[PDB]
Order: C-alpha cells, then sequence, then structure tokens
C-alpha cells in the first residue's frame, strides 16, 4: 500500500504545515501538523475544555462507529515552546492520503495550552518520530507510520515541504519525479527517539564550506533552523544590521536586507537554503525589524533541522530495520 497527501502552509510565513487526515467512521477530517519530532497523534475533540477551543475542527468519538475508548489510557505532552496538551485515548481508523490504519491510537485532548487554542488552523498533531517517545500511559502506543509500516510497499515516508506553497507527504514510495539529482542517505541514531543525524558542515552565501560535524534532528514540526551559536553568528554577521535581541528572543535583521543563502552538508552532498527562506517577517505588525529563520540552539540542548532546512530538500525518512535519512535537492 501507499498514501499521498498534500501539506499546506498555515500562513504566509510558513509558520507550520497542515495535512488533512480522516479519522473515524464516517470520516471526520481534521487538519493535523505532521511532526517528525514527536510521536503522539492527538486531536482537538468534543472532550476539549470548551474555553480552550477557538475555531479548530474537533473529533467527536461518540459519532464514530469504529471508535473504542482505550480503557485507563491517558497522555500528556509538552513541546519546545512550552506549549502542552493532555487527555484520554481512543483507537479508531485513521487514513492519510488513501493509506488506512485500523486501531490507531487517537489521543483526544481534554486540555490544551493557550498557543494551541490561539492557532485556529491546527486541529492536532500527527507524530512521526519513533514510538519510544509516545506519551500514552500505562501502555505506550505506536505512531501512524509504525502501524502502517509492514503494509507499505517500502517502509518509508517522504517530506516535500513547499516554500510559500503546498507540498506533499508520501507513505510507502519515493516519487522519483519530485527531486533533482540523487538522494544522499546518511546514518540515523534513534537513541533519543528522533530522526537524529550528523550534518557534515555548512556555508554562508557564496562563502567557503566549513567541514564540521553538526548533530541534529530532522523535525518537520519545528518552524526554524536551530544550530550552534558559532554557526548562527557566522550567518548573521553577513547581514548588515542584524543582531541578537534578548527582548525579541533571537536574531533580528532589517527588513530591507537581502539575506544570503545557507548551505548544509549531507555527506558529500550540499543542500542550499535560499536567503528568502530565512525571512520570517516583521517582529510585530508594521515593524521594520524582521525575525530570522536561523537561530541558536544553545538553550535547547539539541540542533534542529526544522522546516527552514527541510523545505529546501526532498527528505526520505527510511524506516528500514536500520533507519536512515535521505536528502535531495529539488
Ligand atoms: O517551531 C516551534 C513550534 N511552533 C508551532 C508552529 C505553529 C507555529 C512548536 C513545536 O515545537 C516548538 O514549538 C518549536 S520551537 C522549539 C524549541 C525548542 C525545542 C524544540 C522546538
Amino acid at each position: 500500500s501507499t498514501g499521498s497527501a498534500t501539506t499546506t502552509p498555515i500562513d504566509s510565513l510558513d509558520d507550520a504545515y497542515i495535512t488533512p487526515v480522516q479519522i473515524g467512521t464516517p470520516a471526520q477530517t481534521l487538519n493535523l501538523d505532521f511532526d517528525t519530532g514527536s510521536s503522539d497523534l492527538w486531536v482537538f475533540s468534543s472532550e476539549t475544555t470548551a474555553s480552550e477551543v477557538d475555531g479548530q475542527t474537533i473529533y467527536t468519538p461518540s459519532k464514530s462507529t469504529t471508535a473504542k475508548l482505550l480503557s485507563g489510557a491517558t497522555w500528556s505532552i509538552s513541546y519546545g515552546d512550552g506549549s502542552s496538551s493532555s487527555g484520554d485515548v481512543y483507537t479508531d481508523t485513521v487514513s492519510v492520503g488513501g493509506l488506512t490504519v485500523t486501531g490507531q491510537a487517537v489521543e483526544s485532548a481534554k486540555k490544551v495550552s493557550s498557543s494551541f487554542t490561539e492557532d485556529s488552523t491546527i486541529d492536532g498533531l500527527l507524530g512521526l518520530a519513533f514510538s519510544t517517545l509516545n506519551t500514552v500511559s500505562p501502555t505506550q502506543q505506536k505512531t501512524f507510520f509504525d502501524n502502517a509500516k509492514a503494509s507499505l510497499d517500502s517502509p518509508v515516508f517522504t517530506a516535500d515541504l513547499g516554500y510559500h506553497a503546498p507540498g506533499t507527504y508520501n507513505f510507502g514510495f519515493i516519487d522519483t519525479t519530485a527531486y533533482t539529482g540523487s538522494i544522499t542517505y546518511t546514518a540515523v541514531s534513534t537513541k533519543q527517539g528522533f530522526w537524529e543525524w550528523t550534518s557534515t558542515g555548512y556555508a554562508v552565501g557564496s562563502g567557503t564550506f566549513k567541514s564540521t560535524s553538526i548533530d541534529g534532528i530532522a523535525d518537520t514540526g519545528t518552524t526554524l533552523l536551530y544550530l550552534p551559536a558559532t554557526v548562527v553568528s557566522a550567518y548573521w554577521a553577513q547581514v548588515s544590521g542584524a543582531k541578537s535581541s534578548s527582548s525579541v528572543g533571537g536574531y533580528v535583521f532589517p527588513c530591507s536586507a537581502t539575506l544570503p543563502s545557507f548551505t548544509f552538508g549531507v555527506g558529500s552532498a550540499r543542500i542550499v537554503i535560499p536567503g528568502d527562506y530565512i525571512d520570517f517577517g516583521p517582529i510585530s505588525t508594521g515593524s521594520s525589524s524582521c525575525f530570522g529563520g536561523i537561530q541558536s540552539s544553545a538553550g535547547i540542548g539539541i540542533n534542529i533541522f526544522g522546516d527552514v532546512a527541510l523545505k529546501a530538500a526532498f527528505v526520505v525518512f527510511n524506516g528500514a530495520t536500520t533507519p536512515t535519512l535521505g536528502f535531495a535537492s529539488k
């Protein structure tokens, strides 16, 4: 089997991407944030505290003839930005782009934090990291990919995120028309539950490539590119007037600037992030100070190849017995 679904930016800055997902019988379609940095599939629901729902589409398990409460099961998660959600668990039928999993754990939110409430465009998350990170207690549950894997033509999924444009998530096959040149595969460590790999270095604009190992995670659920302070300083030093602002919470730059590209290494291959991918627009409406799309990971504990990096590539999440990651230009 295979599946193929279009993923769409939630706003003009590509702050996140949403992908339609069918849950239950009859289908209830929710727009979920596919997140390769977490392992819970959770949704706004009929159980979510009413004051914490503000325009999201909800899953109503009582209207699904295939929904079954998973007795005694609860979940609770918190993300890097300090947002969180929690609730109870159903199993139900879940389909993505024509690929169907029966008995998928669908984690129904009873509570969500303010950031989730305030984002009307995201109805929940679909985790695609390793199932060892799944938060369901007392019995940990499998991700959609882990449940689908054995049925797939090939045990893989691919992320092809667009810049200011729709893109695609494919399950079970590699669309050889969706990239240029070859896909370069690189080793993954699953020891922290992430698609964790080591980039071979970087360049800023037309500058010389610096060979240096950068361990980080391929994370579709993180908007920006978070890298070591040394690397980030080298990037922003090439932008006149750019500075790290403690008040704003990172590097900002004059909106009149032309940003240089940023290249990262995948083995001997190179992925080039165009400068405009690194522009996240005015810090507040009407400001001429713009927020940068490359930021320091110093306060995080891990480097994160988020959407700013991934959208510059066709990315293969290879879930073979020994997982690997593939990157191609496009
Ligand atoms: O990019 C943000 C995400 N924003 C959601 C998007 C709709 C706007 C969420 C999910 O994860 C964090 O908060 C990351 S920042 C991060 C920081 C430290 C560690 C990991 C990630």
